[PDB]
C-alpha cells in the first residue's frame, strides 16, 4: 500500500550473462564501421567498437587459455582512461569476477581492497604501478601485473598487446569468439569496494544477474537514454565506482560514443560538451560548484545538451538548479544508490524533474520508509530510514556474513541508512545519512539542511558542514567555507545568515573555518574525517 513499486520497463530483463549480453551488443556496433565507443578528450584519440569489442574478445582468450575461470578473480587499477573498460569487458564474458581500484588510492586503502579481492592478475597503469609493487610484497596470491597504458614489455611486464598474443593462437578470429555461460545468480560480475561506513571499505559482491537487469534500466526511454545510435556522453565519474562502471556498461550496451576525461578541467569540459556535441553529460555533485559561479557556461554553444545526470553524494535543491538555468535545461537528472544495490535504484525519470528529488522508484524495485524505531512501513511525506528491495542489491559481504544480517534484513529489504520521505507524486526526498547528523544537546542536526542553506548564499562558492566536539554541548554544528574571488564575510555574518534561517535547536555555533577547497571524497562524496580535522585543528 505505502510500497512505493516501480513500474513496468520498456526492455525486459533479457536472457544470458552479462558478459554473454555485453558481447552481443558491442559485435552489433563493431559490424557497423566507423561506431565510437571511447573518445579521449585530452588527447582527442578515438577508438571504435571494432578495434574495443575486438581488443577485449582477445583479453578474454588470452586470459581463458592464461587458466582463469568463475573461481577466480583480478583487479583494474587504473583512472578513467581508453584502456580501463578492455579488461573488464575481457574478464565478464569468460565468468570471472572484476574488482575494480582507485587509481588515487593510497597503500593501506590499495592493500585492503587487494586482500579482500584476492587478485590471480592484476591490470595496473604506469602511475599505478609502484603502489602494486608495494602492497604485492604481502599479496602472494597475485601471480601477474600487466601494464594497461603500454604496447611494449614494460619493466619486465607485459602489456594487454603482448599478453594477448602470447596465449591467442596465431590464426584466430575475434568474431567467431563464444563468451562462457553459467548460473548468473551464483557467478560474481563485479566486486566493489565500499566506503566502509566509518573504516577498512568491505567487499560488496555483485552477480551477473545484477548487471542483467542494469542494462534493461539504460535501455529504457523514461527510466535511462533511449538507444539513438551514434549517441555521446561526456563522463567524468570514476569508473572504478558504481556510478562511472554501471552508466557506461550500459552505454556500451546502447552504442553510444563514451567521451572521458582523466581529471577535470572546467576550461575543456564545455569545449568537450560543445565540439563533440554531448547529448547528455556525467557531473559528480562536487563539480556543480564549480559551475552555479557563471564564467563560460554560455560562451560556449551548449545547444546540443540535452541534460545533466548526477549521483552517489548529496546535491542541494537551490544549487541544482542554480545548474540547469545555466546549462539551460529543464533540471538535474539526480540519482540515488548505494554500491550494495549495484546502481541507482531512485532515478530521475525523464521529464520528470524535482528539484530537491532524487527520483521515483526505477523498474524491478520496491521502496519504501520505515519508522526509524518500531520499523514499521509509514506513508506520504513522513520522514524516517529508506529500505529497498530488488534484483540489483548485493549477494553479500565478502567473508562478512554479519554485515550482511544488518544491512539485509530478513525478507530481503536492505537497509539504506539514509532520512528519506516520499511525496504526492511518489518523488523520493533524501534528507540526510543517518551517521552524517550533528548530536547537540540531544538533538539530530542534519548537515545537507545547513550545507543547503550555507550553499544559498551569493558570496559562498562551496561548504562542508560536520561536529565539532566540545564537551558541554558534546558536539557544535560548525562548517568549513570557500567564497568567490574577492567577496568577504566576517565569521559572525554567516553565523547570524544562518541562525536567521534555523531555529536555536541547530545554529552554527560551532563557527565557521574558511578554506581553499572543501574536503571532497572524489566520488563526488563529502569527506567527514578530513573537515572534522580541520575543524578540530582550528579549536
Ligand atoms: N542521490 C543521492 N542523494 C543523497 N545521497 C546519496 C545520493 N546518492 C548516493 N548518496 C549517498 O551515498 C551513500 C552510499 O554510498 S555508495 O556505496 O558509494 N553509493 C553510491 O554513492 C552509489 C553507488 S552507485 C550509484 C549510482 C549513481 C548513479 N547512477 C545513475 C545513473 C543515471 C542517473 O541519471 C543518475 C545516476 S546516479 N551511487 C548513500 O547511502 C547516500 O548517503
Amino acid at each position: 500500500k505505502n510500497i512505493k513499486k516501480g513500474p513496468a520497463p520498456f526492455y525486459p530483463l533479457e536472457d544470458g550473462t552479462a558478459g554473454e549480453q555485453l558481447h552481443k551488443a558491442m559485435k552489433r556496433y563493431a559490424l557497423v564501421p566507423g561506431t565510437i565507443a571511447f573518445t579521449d578528450a585530452h588527447i582527442e584519440v578515438n577508438i571504435t567498437y571494432a578495434e574495443y569489442f575486438e581488443m577485449s574478445v582477445r583479453l578474454a582468450e588470452a586470459m581463458k587459455r592464461y587458466g582463469l575461470n568463475t573461481n577466480h578473480r583480478i583487479v583494474v587499477c587504473s583512472e578513467n582512461s581508453l584502456q580501463f573498460f578492455m579488461p573488464v569487458l575481457g574478464a565478464l564474458f569468460i565468468g570471472v569476477a572484476v574488482a575494480p581500484a582507485n587509481d588515487i588510492y593510497n597503500e593501506r586503502e590499495l592493500l585492503n581492497s587487494m586482500n579482500i579481492s584476492q587478485p590471480t592478475v592484476v591490470f595496473v597503469s604506469k602511475k599505478g604501478l609502484q603502489k602494486i609493487l608495494n602492497v604485492q610484497k604481502k599479496l602472494p596470491i597475485i601471480q601477474k601485473i600487466i601494464i594497461m597504458d603500454s604496447k611494449t614489455d614494460y619493466q619486465g611486464f607485459q602489456s594487454m598487446y603482448t599478453f594477448v598474443t602470447s596465449h591467442l593462437p596465431p590464426g584466430f578470429n575475434e568474431y567467431d569468439f563464444v563468451p562462457e555461460s553459467f548460473d548468473r545468480d551464483k557467478t560474481i560480475a563485479l566486486i566493489m569496494n565500499s566506503s566502509g561506513s566509518t573504516g577498512l571499505p568491505k567487499g560488496v559482491a555483485l552477480p551477473h544477474r545484477t548487471a542483467c537487469v542494469r542494462f534493461s534500466h539504460a535501455r529504457d526511454p523514461i527510466f535511462g537514454n533511449q538507444i539513438i545510435p551514434d549517441t555521446a556522453i561526456l563522463s567524468v565519474v570514476p569508473f572504478h565506482h558504481g556510478f562511472g562502471m554501471f552508466t557506461t556498461l550500459g552505454y556500451l550496451i546502447c552504442g553510444f560514443r563514451v567521451v572521458l576525461m582523466y581529471r577535470f578541467e572546467e576550461e575543456l569540459f564545455l569545449r568537450s560538451l560543445q565540439d563533440y556535441k554531448i547529448q547528455s553529460a556525467l557531473l559528480v555533485p562536487t563539480l556543480f560548484s564549480f559551475f552555479a559561479k557563471s564564467t563560460l557556461i554560455d560562451k560556449y554553444d551548449l545547444s546540443n545538451l540535452h541534460e545533466i545526470a548526477s549521483g552517489g553524494a548529496p546535491l542541494s535543491k537551490e544549487v541544482g538548479e542554480a545548474v540547469a538555468k545555466r546549462f539551460h535545461l529543464p533540471g538535474i537528472r539526480q540519482g540515488y544508490g548505494l554500491t550494495e544495490t549495484t546502481s541507482a535504484i531512485l532515478i530521475t525519470p525523464e521529464g520528470d524533474d524535482k528539484p530537491g528529488a532524487v527520483g521515483k522508484v526505477v523498474p524491478f524495485f520496491e521502496a519504501k520508509v520505515v519508522d526509524l524505531d518500531t520499523g514499521k512501513t509509514l506513508g506520504v511525506n513522513q520522514r524516517g530510514e529508506l529500505c529497498v528491495r530488488g534484483p540489483m542489491i548485493m549477494s553479500g559481504y565478502v567473508n562478512n556474513p554479519e554485515a550482511t544480517n544488518a544491512l539485509i534484513d530478513k525478507d530481503g529489504w536492505l537497509h539504506s541508512g539514509d532520512i528519506a520521505y516520499w511525496d504526492e507524486d511518489e518523488h523520493f526526498f533524501i534528507v540526510d545519512r543517518l551517521k552524517s547528523l550533528i548530536k547537540y544537546k540531544g538533538y539530530q542536526v542534519a548537515p545537507a539542511e545547513l550545507e543547503s542553506i550555507l550553499l544559498q548564499h551569493p558570496n559562498i562558492f562551496d561548504a562542508g558542514v560536520a561536529g565539532l566536539p566540545d564537551d558541554d554541548a558534546g558536539e557544535l554544528p560548525a562548517a568549513v567555507v570557500v567564497l568567490e574571488h574577492g567577496k568577504t564575510m566576517t565569521e559572525k555574518e554567516i553565523v547570524d545568515y544562518v541562525a536567521s534561517q534555523v531555529t536555536t535547536a541547530k545554529k552554527l555555533r560551532g563557527g565557521v573555518v574558511f578554506v581553499d577547497e572543501v574536503p571532497k571524497g572524489l566520488t563526488g562524496k563529502l569527506d567527514a574525517r578530513k573537515i572534522r580535522e580541520i575543524l578540530i585543528k582550528a579549536k
